[PDB]
């Protein structure tokens, strides 16, 4: 009579923690969602094979509207697991489901997994220097989101790095690329004109973190806005004031222009 | 010809990823450091038994001064694993080692694992609202550092949450408690008097993140400063104005006073 929120990690089925695996292997029913992020290095089958359980994949509507109709009932009589990409409570509204579980008399436990939020440490930027985070959202119809722009502004002023989660439309197999994010930013720039994001702004791109060879690139928007960073998912970062060791790593590992060394 | 940066996880020997465990098992040499942090929910022996290989422990001096002598050599002609708590490279300094590797013609790869940086999401606080992070350090001798205080002020001023790492003597295995951290911040409030941390400030304590039964508590400093949060490690969080969804979670899951639903939203 327990509900487990278990993370699957960054890239493939092996990014799950051993704790999460051994617990998933012994659950009676296993649910999961694959709309909050993209695990580009695996498939349901490989996940199922590793866990030895048939997994019922839920949609965003299933979760946000009928979680307590689809999952909780079984959770009151069995040991249920809910799987998600990366870490279940990072950049999702899943924490709310724990409130739903409690109100339903069901106990919930959380098993963490590698998250993009801390994986960005592989870019060499100091994790403690990241300020507020934001999401670059696809424009829909006449609605054109722009708040992420101000977030970068506020952080840069304080000399802090800005982490930008990129949009996703899982039902349409759409995963926003770093390129699309920059394009959208340049457009917000020409509208608000704040000297926040331009052709000369330094950005860091991290693609498919969790794989053995992720794409880690650093340079000026003018040089990267057209570069191919590989298949999604992608994460875009607008660094603030760089420490020497940070820029060095960016040069040695992310192939950044040495003109940032001064 | 390869060097593996493998993260060990949050608490115990099972917090490493399947990927990290299988790769470590296939490595010829396995190293480990426990001076950036410890793994309070387990032991070197338990980690060794799970990996099935001997683990040679490296000290700060071993790594920061002789990594090129002790590890890199073996990596040039073998598959070598370097194990560390949390997520590799989250610790400010380790990234530098990936540079040494490249120059020594040695491939290096990073195998990720959970970090408290993302694990704090279990507190119900939106990860995007976290601002600059800081470490609360013990005053010693004539030195009395107060920069973390300033970090809280700047983040809270912008409605952002502040993640505070608590001081740790890994070598001596000594943990600063959340209780002590609260006492220190109160003294800094007395010196700074900026109205950043007082008996009325709402804080969140997260202890033993990673274990199945962590301690998550939310409350006002006046009511938690003498509460027993259990065994270390302790992480202290000073949140900014709460989203109602956050306040609801802190009340229903972290036993926070209903009062936050109106006072801190
Ligand atoms: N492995 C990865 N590599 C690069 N970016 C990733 C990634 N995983 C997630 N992202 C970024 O994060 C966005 C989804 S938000 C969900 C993040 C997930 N809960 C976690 O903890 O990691 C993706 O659209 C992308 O912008």
């Amino acid at each position: 009579m327990v509900l487990y929120f278990i993370g699957l990690g960054l890239y493939d089925e092996r990014d799950i923690t051993v704790k999460g695996l051994e617990i998933a292997k012994k659950c009676d029913y296993v649910f999961a969602e694959f709309y909050t992020s993209l695990m580009a290095g695996t498939t349901l089958g490989r996940i199922q094979k590793l866990i030895g359980k048939e997994i019922r994949v839920l949609s965003r509507e299933d979760v946000e509207l009928n979680f307590e109709n689809i999952v909780m009932p079984l959770a009151k009589e069995n040991d249920v697991a809910f799987l998600t990409p990366g870490d279940p409570l990072v950049a999702t509204t899943h924490a709310e489901l724990r409130i739903r579980a409690k109100r339903a008399g069901v106990e919930s436990y959380v098993i963490h997994a590698p998250s993009i939020y801390s994986a960005v440490g592989i870019t060499g930027l100091h994790i403690y220097k990241f300020g507020k985070s934001a999401t670059v959202a696809y424009p829909e119809g006449n609605w054109f989101p722009t708040s992420y722009y101000d977030v970068i502004k506020e952080n840069a002023e304080r000399g802090l790095h800005t982490l930008l989660f990129l949009d996703i439309k899982a039902e349409k197999r759409m995963y926003m690329t770093a390129n699309e994010a920059m394009e959208l930013l340049l457009k917000v720039e020409d509208m608000k004109k704040g000297g926040v994001f331009t052709d000369d702004t330094l950005v860091v791109v991290l693609a498919r973190a969790g794989s053995l060879n992720p794409t880690i690139r650093a340079g000026y928007v003018k040089d990267l806005i057209r570069e191919d960073f590989g298949d999604p998912p992608h994460i875009l970062i607008v660094p603030g004031k760089l420490h020497i060791v940070e820029a060095e790593y960016l040069v040695e590992i992310a192939g950044a222009p040495r003109e940032i060394l001064r």
